[PDB]
């Protein structure tokens, strides 16, 4: 049988992203729009800094900017926490530790508002070096592919996730961003608590040649795997 949560994602869904941020007192806001196609695990989003120049590098916000759009193949349909929490939604909390620099703490509420899937985020960053790789804008505008490891936290009626991003610094080096996350349902209804598995990510960053505001165009694909004889 197809669950309610699953059914909400059977076609293309419009997405709205909202972020209010404050990094070392540098305040900024971002809005994003686009759409998600969970059948293909496909996100197409464009973000605008509505407060002027973004005070951190766009790539450092990629992971923050809707895991309900991951492609869960049929055989893994019992392990899709994210869709099972819909439409009421879930809250994602992360801490992102930038090695030898500051940290971001984020809280994102992911829920439907009518037909639109909303990702509403508050981001707080502290302890950054004002001339470091983040506040000094020394990161390249590119992105690596990654696997992301998901485990149940049954005790907390949710999931925990940990992974590493390795941002490319303009000198050929690496700025590690260690991610730790918890996702919890907003509502009181049952959710699917998964066996251990992972999500496989690829991300491409680009620019709109007709856009004069500070912005990022993101194309991202996300597929679940790690659970698998018929052959």
């Amino acid at each position: 049988m197809v669950s309610k949560g699953e059914e909400l994602f059977t076609g293309v869904v419009p997405i709205l992203v909202e972020l209010d941020g404050d990094v070392n007192g540098h305040k900024f806001s971002v809005s994003g729009e686009g759409e998600g196609d969970a059948t293909y695990g496909k996100l197409t989003l464009k973000f605008i800094c509505t407060t002027g120049k973004l005070p951190v590098p766009w790539p450092t916000l990629v992971t923050t900017f809707v895991q309900c759009f991951a492609r869960y193949p049929d055989h893994m349909r019992q392990h899709d926490f994210f869709k099972s929490a819909m439409p009421e939604g879930y809250v994602q909390e992360r801490t992102i530790f930038f090695k030898d620099d500051g940290n971001y703490k984020t809280r994102a509420e992911v829920k439907f508002e009518g037909d639109t899937l909303v990702n509403r985020i508050e981001l707080k960053g502290i302890d950054f070096k004002e001339d470091g790789n983040i506040l000094g804008h020394k990161l390249e505008y590119n992105y690596n592919s990654h696997n992301v490891y998901i485990m149940a936290d049954k005790q907390k009626n949710g999931i925990k996730v940990n992974f590493k991003i390795r941002h490319n610094i303009e000198d050929g080096s690496v700025q590690l961003a260690d991610h730790y996350a918890q996702n919890t349902p907003i509502g009181d209804g049952p959710v699917l608590l998964p066996d251990n598995h992972y999500l496989s990510y690829q991300s491409a960053l680009s620019k709109d040649p007709n856009e004069k505001r500070d912005h990022m165009v993101l194309l991202e694909f996300v597929t679940a795997a790690g659970i698998t004889e018929l052959y």
